[PDB]
């Protein structure tokens, strides 16, 4: 799994669950082409988006569908969505990609390992 | 000022100085239309960006230069840049701060919404 | 102004009022001493805690009374209070500004530190 | 296990490695009583800190030596520590605490599951 989403909530402290996830890749014409999409399970995770071998160089964004996660649970958000925009590289990579959700404010981090 | 960037560094603890930063707003066809840009100041901050008149509901993406940033200081980061995406003035004028605090590896943004 | 404190709220997109803070500083003894406290205003920040003077070489500990905060305002939160603990002035006189972000199960803070 | 704690790098984009943590609980006079340590591992994690048995409802206090990691890393950092005090409540709780390092900053999260 070169490419994992783990998404908390701040507010409750705990796995945000039902989240959509969008996986986009940079076209050589500058557009944002998809590329793999998915819902956090009740960990807040989300695996197998893609496989080694499909995850070549590239720029990537990762779009956090934010503003639905806040609607549902009757809250108000400021954001559209998270947008996590990098560089897959292949000079370590197992990436983590992880967001922390407030209504108005989020963080996120990437964990690079071997 | 009704939109204002302030950009601080984790690393350095510091005001992240000359970020450029790039706003952009969603146009009628959903393509996004160049809105305003700057770079921060000493102080980590960027004002007059835009006018009470021009900035009316929509939404708006802003584009904090992050990569830009620490390469320009010899580190390689993992983001290319920071993206905040918002609707703004959707109940009326508004006054917002976009903050952000950035690591090579990782940032937070938030905002800070006043009603002149 | 050598020590200040700014406090938001990621959940409301505000800044943080009448937020409790009480500033230690560790004794000879090896004990937190009390060395300042206050509050918030309506901008989320505390000024005029200490002195140039009074603000000599030591570690303090900011204690940001995040739990009573929230409370106040009929959430359950996590943390009793933020607490930031560090070394000030140890290579001469520096000001600091002690900045925080708060949700009820999350704070991050981060310093800037500036040389007058 | 009841407590568990996560620490990671942001600087590097890891996790954070060989940091000693230590937990205290409040007693009844209002001092810091010893009760748990220990090193995250290669993961960044620290698990067994306690049991079901020991980890009662109360204060209790995560220290985590955030000073002394980036000192290695040949790093001078802001903070002494990262102190993280909290109540255990009987009423969910397995709880994670998480927290994102930077030499002048950090953040924690708590993640309470069932
Ligand atoms: O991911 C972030 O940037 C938010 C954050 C803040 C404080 C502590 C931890 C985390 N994130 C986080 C968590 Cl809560 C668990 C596993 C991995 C990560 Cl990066
Ligand atoms: O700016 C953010 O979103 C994150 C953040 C984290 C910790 C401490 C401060 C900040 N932001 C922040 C900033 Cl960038 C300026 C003034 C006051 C604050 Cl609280």
């Amino acid at each position: 799994c070169p490419l994992m989403v783990k998404v908390l909530d701040a507010v409750r402290g705990s796995p945000a669950i039902n989240v959509a996830v969008h996986v986009f890749r940079k076209a050589a014409d500058d557009t944002w082409e998809p590329f793999a999409s998915g819902k956090t399970s009740e960990s807040g995770e989300l695996h197998g988006l893609t496989t080694e071998e499909e995850f070549v160089e590239g720029i990537y964004k990762v779009e956090i569908d934010t503003k639905s996660y806040w609607k549902a649970l009757g809250i108000s958000p400021f954001h559209e969505h998270a947008e996590v925009v990098f560089t897959a590289n292949d000079s370590p990579r197992r990436y983590t990609i992880a967001a922390l959700l407030s209504p108005y404010s989020y963080s996120t981090t990437a964990v690079v390992t071997n």
